[PDB]
C-alpha cells in the first residue's frame, strides 16, 4: 500500500506515515519432545564396512544423549530491562518437577499433539516431533538381530544416518548457544510443525493468519530453551511470540543534526532531535521504540517487540508539526559539533551539509541533479538513486511513495550564540530554555559586577 | 539460595549470595589434523559413481586449498584489550622455520604431546583426525583398482562421513575470518574438551568447575586458524583460565528515581549508574558494567575480567548509604520523567510516573497490585508478571528471600530550580558541590547589594 | 609490514602509523539463479525402505521450494544508511510481470549473461545449479520406470548431493529473514566469487586485493532472497566495491588522563574522544569512530565508509599539538578517577591512578616495570603482558618501531574549582570559554571585595 513521508525543514526531521503495526506483547510456551530409546550395548561382533558405519552412527547417537545430560544440570538507554526467557524457564521448572515429564509422555503416546495440564495450573500444547525410540527399537535392531549384525542392505545405513541427523544438529545449536537458541531453526521446529503450532494457539484467526503469512519473522522473534532429558524422553521448550497489537497506525521518525552556517570556522551551533525511531498507536497511547533495529519491516507491516518500548502520550506526535508546543516537552540534543552527515529515510534522504563539505544527489542516468547548500535539506527518492556526503556514498531506498516538503525557518536560528548551552545530551525544549534562563541571569549578574 | 535487597531510598536492588568464576588468564593449546594433499584427479571414465567420488574428492581438495588461502549505563571507562594476543603469539611461533616438524614428530606416535617451541613455551598438542592414513591406505588404493568405479557405494559414504568433520571446520573458518567464537563442537568435541580440561595446569577445583559447565567454557573460547604446511593442518584453541573461584558476587540493579508531583513539568530525576556485577577478588571488587558480559549458571557468575574495573570494597556502601563519606557514589541526573521497569533476579523494580499505568499481576488471579506514583518494588513469589504501560514483563521464577528496606527516596532531599539536571557520570559529592557552587553564587550575589 | 607507533605523554594518546586503506566506497550487485521444476505431487506410495528415502528426499526439496514462495512476499554523530538499498532495488525489478522471462531467455545458452531489465539496471546473472534438467530427464524417468523401486542406490545419493545446496541456501535464508551476512560458501563458492571478482568495474589492483582477501569480502557482502516464480529461483548477491585503496591510514588510541594529587576525592580527569581509525581519502580524512567496524589484515584496513564521518586534514594536528588554533580537538572531562589500561597495536597504554597496583611483566622474567600514578606507555619489545588491578591484558607480539614522546600532562595545565567536570562530547575551545566565563565571574567578584 501507499507510504507517505513528511519532511519538516523547521526541525530537520522526517516522518514516514502509513505503516501498520504488529507488536509482540507476550510469549506463548510450547513443549517440544523427541522420544528416545536407551541402547545398553550393540553386541555386533562381526566387523565390515557396513557394521562400522552403523556402529559409528550409534556412537554419535549415544554421544548426543550424553552431551545433553551435561547441558541439563539516540536514546534507547532509558528502556526497561527484561528477562527474555523468564517465561520458558518457568515451564522448565515444572517439567523438572517429579513425575511431570511422564504426564507429558502419556499424552503423546497415541498422537503427536495434546494439551496437558501441568501440576501448577497451566495447560500447555505438547508436541512429539521425532520418534527415535520406536525407530531404533523395532526398525533398526531387528534387521541387525536377524542377520547377526551383517547388514545386507546399504540403504539402512543411509536412512539411519538421516533419521539421526536432525538430533545431532539440534544438539549442536543448543551446545553452542548454552541451551538457548534464537532464531528458531528449521532443525528446532520444521515448517509443518510450526504452521500447525500456529494453527493450534489460542489466538484470533486474524493473528493466526498473520503469523502464518510471516512465518519468517515469527522464527526470528522466538527462543528455543533446552529443558530436560529424563525417563526415555528429551524435551525442550519453544517460546513463540504472540502479537496482541495488529493493524494500528504506525509511523517512523528520522532526524538529522541541524547546525548554523556562519563564516567563522569554529563558531557554529547545532541541535538534533533525539526522539528518532518508530511510533505505533496502541490503546490510546503511543509505543515508542528508540532502538533502530528492534523492528523488522515486511511490506506495510512492522513486526516489533514491546519489551524495547516506552509508553508515551498521544500528544507526542505534535513534536513533528510543532516542536515548541505547550503540551509535550520534545526531546532534543545540543552540540557545537557541525559535522556533515546524511540520513536515508524511507522515501528519500535528509542531508545536513556544513563547512566545505561536498553534498550531492544523483540519478543513475543523469548524474548529479542537486547540489546542497549549507543547512538541512531533503530530497525525494523519485528521480534520485544516489546521495553523496563527503567521501560517503549512500544508496537511496527505491520505494514509490508520496513526499511532502514542509517549509520552515530552521529552529537553530532561534537561539543566540555565546549563551547557548552546548553540552546537553538528553534534554528537551523547556529544559534547554531554563538552562538558557539560568545562563542569562548569570550574565546579568556578572555585568552587574563589572558595573562596580 | 540467593538473597535480594531493595532500597526504596535509592530505587536499587542488590542480590547477594552468588559465587565467582572469573577468567583471569588464557591457556593456549594447538589442535592439529594430519592431511595428505592429492596431486591430481585423472578419472577418465564417466559414470554416476565416478562423478560422485570425484566431486567428493574435489570438495576435500577444495577445502585444503580454501583454508590455505586463509593462512597467508557506564562502561565507557573500561580498558580495551586484545582478546587473541595470546593465540596470535602462539600462531607466530608455529610459523617459524622448522617449527612445524617439531610439532609433527611429537604427535607421530601418540595423539597427545607437550612440545617445546623454539622460544621457550610448552604447549599441549592434539591430533584429532588422521585423514592422511585414511586416504593413503584405504581409499586411494580402492579407487585406483578399477579406474574409479567403486563397486561398494559404502566407500563413498564412509569417505563423505570421514571427510565431513574437516569440511564443517573449514566452513566455520570460511565465514568467520579464521576466528570462531564460541568454540564449536566441530572445533573441539565434548570428549576432547574434558580431556584437554583435565590436562590444563589448574587446580582440581578449576577442572571440575569447567568440566561441569563445558557449555559456558565454549562461549568464552576462541578458535584461531594458523597454518597448513608440510601435510599437517593445525589451529590454536584458546581456552579461558579461571584463576578466581567461589568469591562473593552480588548484583546491583538501578532504575530512575523521580519525584511524583501533580505539576506537569516540575519533577527531578536521579539514577544510580553503578549497575552491573560485583565480585570480591583479592580484597577488592571486580565490577562488570554491561549486563551481557556475564553468564549465570545456578549460583555461579562466569565473567571476563577484561571487561571489568577494579574497585575498593567500600563500593558496597552506596547500597546501604548513598551519602557515605568514604566512597563517592556514581549517579546520573535527568529531568526525563519516563516510566520504566527493571526485572531483578528475585523481583522487579517499577518506576511509575506521570499518567502511565503500572501494574503487577499473577497468572492465576490477574491483577494483584496497582502501583502508585514513585519507585516501588514487588517480590517474585506471589507475582508472575509485571506490566508497565504497553510493555509486558515476565518475572524470574526463582525461589528466594527478599527484603524491602524502607527509606525516603533521595530525590526529595533536593529543591528544584537549583538542581543540576544534566549530569551523566557525576556523583553525590560532585552534585553537592555543584549546588554548593551555585548557592555560593546565590549567597554572594545578593550579599553584594548596596 | 613495517608499523611505527608514537605515544604522546602530554595527551595520553598513541598513533599507529603505516597502515593502508581499503574503504568500501560502492556496491556491486549480481543475480544468482537456480532453475527449478515444480512437481504437482509425488504420487508414490510411501512404505518400502527404498521408496521411503527417495520419496522423503523429494519431499524435502518440494518443501524448501514451497517455503521460499512464502518468504518471497564517540560514534553517535554518525549518519544512518540503508545497507541493502542497492540490492533491494534490483530485487524489486524482478517482481514486475514478465520481467523474469528476460532473465531466463538470456541464461539458456550460457551460464553468464548481462540482462536488460525493464526498469533501469543491467545486472550480471548466473545459473549455478540446474535442478530442472536433472529432475526432468535423469531422475524422474529412472524413478517412474521402476514404480519408485530405485534398484540402484547410486542415483539417490547423487540426487541428495545435487539437492543439498538448495536446502542449505534455503536453510540460511530461512533463519535470516531473506537477508544473510556474511556471504556463506553455499551462497557463493570461492570459484564463483573469484570469477565474479574479475568482472567488477575496477582496476586490476583493486581486483587483486579482493581475490587475496576473499574472506573479508564475504563479511562485507549480503545475499537477498526475493523471487521464485516461473520455474526459476534467483537471489541478489551484494559485493563491496573498494574505490579508495592504498591511502595512508593510522589508528589513534587514547586513555583517560587524571591528575595525581594526594587528596583522595579531589581529582580532575580528561580524555581525548577522537579515538578510532583515520584514513586519507579525497583530500580529507575518513574517520571510523567505532573500533570493531574495521578488520585488519597485516597493513590493510577494510572499513565501510557508510559508518564514517569526513573530517578535514587538520585533524592530525590533535596528535602533535592539542592546543592548535586550526582544529578544535575533541575531549571529555570527568572526576571519575578510575584506573584502566589501553592495549595499542605495538604496546600498551596504562592509566594508573589511586592506590591501584599497575604492573607490566615478561613471560620469562616476571615484573620488569612498576607504573607510577599517571598515564604511561610501554613497548611490546621486552614486555609480554600487562596487569592493571584484577584485569589481565595480553600485549600484541608484532615487531615494530615504538616512540615515547615525553611531554607535560595536559591535565596539569588546569586549576581545579573552575574546571567543567561533566563534559561528554566537548572540545578544547568549549572548555576554555566555560572556564573564562567562570573565572571572569571570580575576577570581577573578588576585585569588588
Amino acid at each position: 500500500q501507499n507510504i507517505t513521508e513528511e519532511f519538516y525543514q523547521s526541525t530537520c526531521s522526517a516522518v514516514s506515515r502509513g505503516y501498520f503495526s504488529a507488536l509482540r506483547t507476550g510469549w506463548y510456551t510450547s513443549v517440544i519432545t523427541i522420544e528416545l530409546s536407551n541402547i545398553k550395548e550393540t553386541k555386533c561382533n562381526g566387523t565390515d564396512t557396513k557394521v562400522k558405519l552403523i556402529k559409528q552412527e550409534l556412537d554419535k547417537y549415544k554421544n548426543a544423549v550424553t552431551e545433553l545430560q551435561l547441558l541439563t544440570q539516540f536514546l534507547g538507554f532509558l528502556l526497561g530491562v527484561g528477562s527474555a526467557i523468564a517465561s520458558g524457564i518457568a515451564v522448565c521448572k515444572v517439567l523438572h518437577l517429579e513425575g511431570e515429564v511422564n504426564k507429558i509422555k502419556n499424552a503423546l503416546l497415541s498422537t503427536n499433539k495434546a494439551v496437558v495440564s501441568l501440576s501448577n495450573g497451566v495447560s500447555v500444547l505438547t508436541f512429539k516431533v521425532l520418534d527415535l525410540k520406536s525407530y531404533i527399537n523395532n526398525q533398526l535392531l531387528p534387521i541387525l538381530n536377524q542377520q547377526s549384525c551383517r547388514i545386507s542392505n546399504i540403504e539402512t545405513v543411509i536412512e539411519f544416518q538421516q533419521k539421526n541427523s536432525r538430533l545431532l544438529e539440534i544438539t549442536r545449536e543448543f551446545s553452542v548457544n548454552a541451551g538457548v537458541t534464537t532464531p528458531l531453526s528449521t532443525y528446532m521446529l520444521t515448517n509443518s510443525e510450526l504452521l500447525s503450532l500456529i494453527n493450534d494457539m489460542p489466538i484470533t484467526n486474524d493473528q493466526k493468519k498473520l503469523m502464518s503469512s510471516n512465518v519468517q519473522i515469527v522464527r526470528q522473534q522466538s527462543y528455543s530453551i533446552m529443558c530436560i532429558i529424563k525417563e526415555e524422553v528429551l524435551a525442550y521448550v519453544v517460546q513463540l511470540p504472540i502479537y496482541g497489537v495488529i493493524d494500528t497506525p504506525c509511523w517512523k521518525l528520522h532526524t538529522s543534526p541541524l547546525c548554523t552556517t556562519n563564516i567563522k570556522e569554529g563558531s557554529n551551533i547545532c541541535l538534533t532531535r533525539t526522539d528518532r525511531g518508530w511510533y505505533c498507536d496502541n490503546a490510546g497511547s503511543v509505543s515508542f521504540f528508540p532502538q533502530a533495529d528492534t523492528c523488522k519491516v515486511q511490506s506495510n507491516r512492522v513486526f516489533c517487540d514491546t519489551m524495547n518500548s516506552l509508553t508515551l502520550p498521544s500528544e507526542v506526535s505534535l513534536c513533528n508539526t510543532d516542536i515548541f508546543n505547550s503540551k509535550y516537552d520534545c526531546k532534543i540534543m545540543t552540540s557545537k559539533t557541525d559535522i556533515s552527515s546524511s540520513v536515508i529515510t524511507s522515501l528519500g534522504a535528509i542531508v545536513s551539509c556544513y563547512g566545505k563539505t561536498k553534498c550531492t544527489a544523483s540519478n543513475k542516468n543523469r548524474g548529479i541533479i542537486k547540489t546542497f547548500s549549507n543547512g538541512c535539506d531533503y530530497v525525494s527518492n523519485k528521480g534520485v538513486d544516489t546521495v553523496s556526503v563527503g567521501n560517503t556514498l549512500y544508496y537511496v531506498n527505491k520505494l514509490e511513495g508520496k513526499n511532502l516538503y514542509v517549509k520552515g525557518e530552521p529552529i537553530i536560528n532561534y537561539y543566540d550564540p555565546l549563551v547557548f548551552p552546548s553540552d546537553e545530551f538528553d534534554a528537551s525544549i523547556s529544559q534547554v530554555n531554563e538552562k538558557i534562563n539560568q545562563s542569562l541571569a548569570f550574565i546579568r549578574r556578572s555585568d552587574e559586577l563589572l558595573s562596580a
